[PDB]
């Protein structure tokens, strides 16, 4: 039990900060995640043998796509770690366990295509799961991996603790469907502003955990500008591949996905910051004040894109 994961000094210090980038060394990402579980949760909350085997099976079931890959999973898990560590006392033992795993597993077996493309292609997954298509698949994949021999990291939880954590993970992964984000945030905005928000109301927690998941998922817009700008290439590589596939189905894609309209990206980023990312981190900061650094970094990156449009870069 007395085996700690230890990171070089720079990573040890910077991993605590919201804007940490996990770096280009793939083989350090597992250690970085176990490190975050040990500090967030405890060295006893998982059997290392089972955790390690769970992490490497999850890694294996992420695909070699430009953005929705293993690096994305660990990046989203790290943002969640930063939130839990800046909000120590507000979350239960089970919520800390469930949510880091939820974040690691939230895009399992992503193919690089939106729910929309699956529906218009008429993919079997779109028949199995009529809404939040990929997110139901992601949870399904999470459950399948937990059930491989020697992979059940929740074994030593009671039957009711176990049912609770799988329920936390299911809602967390479903909430990463950005189509559900708009309504979730509207409701949390209303409840905060009437003083009706109660963290003892489970269905209020559910919504707050929902908004944290959107925050962690979108967290590439909260990094130092050079990280944010370079992730955007990966994001748009997937978008333009989906646009190509739309044109193959005979559908003109939205401009976001059309690689012909590559000139419109800077304005498209402003819309996304203004319509999605700024509202998301604003409402998160209202509910969880210590997550303000995510709103601040997001605002800095909005300004960086405004400079791109104004020809200053
Ligand atoms: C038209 S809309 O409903 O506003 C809508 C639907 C889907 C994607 C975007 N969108 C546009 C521009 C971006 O930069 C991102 C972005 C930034 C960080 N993560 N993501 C992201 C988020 C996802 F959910 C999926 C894939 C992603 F790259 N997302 C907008
Ligand atoms: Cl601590
Ligand atoms: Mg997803
Ligand atoms: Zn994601």
């Amino acid at each position: 039990g007395l085996m700690q994961f230890t990171l070089p000094v720079r990573l040890c210090k910077e991993i605590e900060l919201f804007h940490f980038d996990i770096g280009p060394f793939e083989n350090m990402w597992p250690g970085i995640f176990v490190y975050m579980v040990h500090r967030s949760c405890g060295t006893s909350c998982f059997e290392l043998e089972k955790l390690c085997r769970f992490i490497m099976s999850v890694k294996k079931n992420y695909r070699r796509v430009p953005y929705h890959n293993w690096k994305h999973a660990v990046t989203v898990a790290h943002c969640m770690y930063a939130i839990l560590q800046n909000n120590h006392t507000l979350f239960t033992d089970l919520e800390r366990k469930g949510l880091l795993i939820a974040c690691l597993c939230h895009d399992l077996d992503h193919r690089g295509f939106s729910n929309s493309y699956l529906q218009k292609f008429d993919h079997p997954l779109a028949a199995l799961y009529s809404t939040s298509t990929m997110e139901q698949h992601h949870f399904s994949q999470t459950v399948s991996i937990l059930q491989l021999e020697g992979h059940n990291i929740f074994s030593t939880l009671s039957s009711s603790e176990y049912e609770q954590v799988l329920e936390i993970i299911r809602k967390a992964i479903i909430a990463t469907d950005l189509a559900l984000y708009f309504g979730n945030r509207k409701q949390l905005e209303e409840m905060y502003q009437t003083g009706s928000l109660n963290l003892n109301n489970q269905s209020h927690r559910d919504r707050v955990i929902g908004l944290m998941m959107t925050a962690c998922d979108l967290c590439s817009v909260t990094k130092l500008w050079p990280v944010t700008k370079l992730t955007a290439n990966d994001i748009y590589a997937e978008f333009w591949a989906e646009g190509d596939e739309m044109k193959k189905l005979g559908i003109q894609p939205i401009p976001m996905m059309d690689r012909d309209k590559k000139d419109e990206v800077p304005q498209g980023q402003l819309g996304f910051y203004n319509a999605v990312a700024i509202p998301c981190y604003t409402t998160l900061t209202q509910i969880l004040p210590p997550t303000e650094p995510l709103l601040k970094a997001c605002r800095d990156n909005l300004s960086q894109w405004e400079k791109v449009i104004r020809g200053e870069e």
